[PDB]
């Protein structure tokens, strides 16, 4: 088994859906998945999650103090803390294979303008801390790159990208539309075929991901 | 306005919720792809031609599916592994668009006929949001939509550096006293070096 929580400001967004993957995990047995709403740890009137920044700047800072007494109730020493991030390392496949094995996942979801980093840094003296961007554009928060993250990672969990870009692909009926599916994937030879897709996967990542094979972007 | 149709066979995972930023919204639709199938068992896949696992989508289906939804003005996004890089300038290129058409399908991939056809009478964009592989194009396509929309104007380098904010002192660490100066241009060649500094530790590749 494997335990996910996700704290959020945002908890309905965030709430499990029977009709998708990790729904599918989740009904399996495979994991659990618990939906915190961040505001239940504050104590004043108005339930502020945030502040001005030190220093100036736009936007706002969430404050240590209540991430602080959430973290504190729902971590422990084997915990993962996930804290999605434009600033983060990469989250990558190989993130995913990893992080399939953990018994213990908590996404820490925040508005991009960050959590005061004192947060992250007292959980790094108690538990393992991974901040992490999905890709090189800004959300307005976390959340989006949680769901994202838990969808990368539950289907390679025991029980529910190489390094090329996987070409064209194709189903009945054979010809559509006055389009025809290429003649050697009807022709039965699978050395000719994986010859073809080679070649297709290789010819697809030298024009949409040139990066991959080494050469500039 | 902005019109954003998504195409999906979970429409319950991608239903807009109020508690959010896209709720706070431009309209947004989501259709069941299954709307579109032929058969009593609502087939939206088929076997690969030249075999392997998995399974690819029908054309048949998303041919009638973007027939109906999209018109000549239409960018048609599809998220998939295989796609163009999608980066912070696809998304603000695409926040000007009138109507953007997501359609949402297994990573194996829709048959490639469909995009193919499509291109021949509307803007098509294949794009990958990361370098992992989810089993479906749907969370793809809600990073997409959050990227996006927060771009649209009343719908709202380096690595920026660590933030922080009230208490001054906190479980033993201090704010760095820099950003109680007032020296507001110390604090930005501050700021330029703990982003310099970050950027070199967690991403060297934009260096
Ligand atoms: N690119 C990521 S992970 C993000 C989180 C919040 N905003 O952007
Ligand atoms: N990396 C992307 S966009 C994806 C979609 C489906 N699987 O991976």
């Amino acid at each position: 088994s494997m335990k996910i929580d996700v704290v959020t400001i945002f908890p309905e967004y965030l709430q499990p859906v029977r009709q998708s993957l990790p729904g599918k995990a989740i009904d399996a047995g495979l994991v659990d998945v618990a939906v915190h709403d961040l505001r239940r740890w504050t104590h004043d009137v108005h339930k502020s999650v945030d502040d001005s920044p030190y220093g100036g700047g736009p936007g706002m800072v969430m404050k240590p103090t209540v991430w602080g007494d959430a973290l504190d109730e729902i971590c422990t020493s084997e915990t993962l803390l996930v804290v999605p991030t434009p600033a983060g390392y990469p989250f990558t496949q190989e993130t995913a294979w990893q992080w399939s094995t953990e018994d213990h996942l908590v996404i820490a979801c925040g508005r991009y303008e960050g959590i005061d980093q004192r947060v992250a840094d007292d959980a790094a003296t108690r538990m393992r801390v991974r901040e992490v961007s999905i890709g090189d554009y800004v959300l307005n928060g976390g959340e989006a790159a949680a769901l994202v993250i838990i969808e990368a990672v539950l289907r390679l969990v025991p029980g529910v990208m190489a390094s090329l870009l996987e070409g064209p692909s194709y189903t009945r009926p054979p010809s559509w539309r006055g389009m025809d599916v290429p003649p050697v994937l009807l022709s039965g030879d699978h050395a000719k075929i994986a010859a073809w897709r080679a070649e297709q996967s290789r010819q697809r990542t030298i024009e949409r991901r040139p990066d991959l094979l080494g050469f500039d972007s």
